[PDB]
């Protein structure tokens, strides 16, 4: 199976459990604005269990210490907006502290999960993949004419509505981000986050517009450049197969 398919069930469990214990009912969804006017004025980084949630489900969290890490602002933003001290800062830490009991809890199997799903660590191999993928979207899909629209993240002032009707945004400086970060093992998981630049484009700009005809001939020169490197990429996938499954092992 995928063990990021396993690791995401065993975060979703722990939510439940965090959203069960009592009291807790402040941090279930995003604070309301129009309700608690200054906590967006104050909260530059919001967090609460439905949106740690729905960062589960997108596949956010590759490990324990990244999900601890949304969690934590939760408590983070309780103790600076409510104060250190106050009542909703302890329910929150109650969360938190729930949440570090099952981790250690279920402590090996998350263990080998993550080894499963993390890159790993001081890989020539996996430099050299992640090396090659970087410039594939720099010196090729950041080549096409007129890609400019895809190569950030959309500002909101200038498409107030985009974040509005895509779940999922997607960017080349964003899969930058993560190959910076080894997150793609194969070429399945880099080409999944390409794709989506495009699907996201035809759910906005849709086919009747430019910008979704020059969307996909950012696809397409991906594919030519990744068959052009795919002698040396497979066996930079099976390296790194390799010596993953042999840490799973031991
Ligand atoms: C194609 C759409 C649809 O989805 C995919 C992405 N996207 C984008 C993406 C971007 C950027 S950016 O946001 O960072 C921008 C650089 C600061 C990501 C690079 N910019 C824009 C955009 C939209 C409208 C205008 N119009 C103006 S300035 N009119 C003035 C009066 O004539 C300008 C730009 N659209």
């Amino acid at each position: 199976t995928d063990p990021m398919v396993t690791l995401s069930s065993i975060l979703e469990s722990i939510i439940n459990d965090m959203r069960d214990l009592p009291n807790t009912y402040p941090f279930h969804t995003p604070v309301n604005a129009k309700v608690v006017k200054d906590y967006y004025k104050i909260i530059t980084r919001p967090m609460d269990l439905q949106t740690l949630r729905e960062n589960v489900r997108k596949r956010l969290y590759p490990s324990r210490e990244e999900f601890r890490e949304h969690l934590e602002l939760i408590v983070k933003n309780s103790a600076t907006y409510n104060g250190p001290k106050h009542s909703l800062t302890q329910i929150s830490q109650s969360m938190l502290d729930l949440c570090d009991e099952k981790l250690k809890e279920k402590e090996d199997k998350l263990a080998r999960l993550e080894k499963a799903i993390n890159p790993l660590l001081d890989d020539d191999d996996q430099v050299a993949f992640s090396f090659i993928l970087d410039n594939i979207v720099t010196q090729k899909m950041m080549a096409v004419p007129d890609s400019w629209p895809f190569h950030h993240p959309v500002n909101k002032k200038f498409v107030p509505d985009y974040y509005k009707v895509i779940v999922n945004p997607m960017d080349l400086e964003t899969i930058r981000k993560n190959i910076s970060k080894h997150k793609y093992q194969s070429r399945e998981s880099f080409l999944d986050d390409v794709n989506l630049i495009l699907a996201n484009s035809v759910k906005y700009n849709g086919p009747e517009s430019q910008y979704t005809k020059t969307a996909q001939e950012i696809v397409n020169v991906c594919y030519q450049t990744l068959t052009e490197y795919d002698e040396h990429l497979t066996q930079l996938e099976k390296d790194i197969c390799t010596a993953k499954e042999a840490a799973l092992e031991e």
